[PDB]
């Protein structure tokens, strides 16, 4: 089932629009925030937009897109904080500490700025 991407950094949902741009929206009601996480193998994740069949990508310089297609660059660490919370590492870059991230304006962080423990890093799966 389909899920809502909550950042409690700015109180936005992640969001990929369809230039393939990612980033936040506060509107519940958008299109692109529908996500469908599935897993690989145990305690990794595929995000992808139901609206457009983007997968969840981040690039070799830390930014985060839209992939019209699964590769390694779209694999993720879902890890759960007992909040509920969750992070999602770059498996790609996992050495280098490369999380998926929002700033407080719904503006995409990147790899290189983000840190364990940001609220930024942080997402609550919501029902859609």
């Amino acid at each position: 089932k389909p899920k809502l991407l909550y950042c409690s950094n700015g109180g936005h949902f992640l969001r990929i629009l369809p230039d393939g741009t990612v980033d936040g929206t506060r509107d519940r009601s958008d299109q692109h925030i529908q996500l469908q996480l599935s897993a690989e193998s145990v305690g990794e994740v595929y995000i992808k937009s139901t609206e457009t069949g983007q997968y969840l990508a981040m690039d070799t310089d830390g930014l985060l897109y839209g992939s019209q297609t699964p590769n390694e660059e779209c694999l993720f660490l879902e890890r759960l904080e007992e909040n509920h919370y969750n992070t999602y590492i770059s498996k790609k870059h996992a050495e280098k500490g490369w999380f998926v991230g929002l700033k407080k304006n719904g503006s995409c962080k990147r790899g290189p700025r983000t840190h364990y423990g940001q609220k930024a890093i942080l997402f609550l799966p919501l029902p859609v």
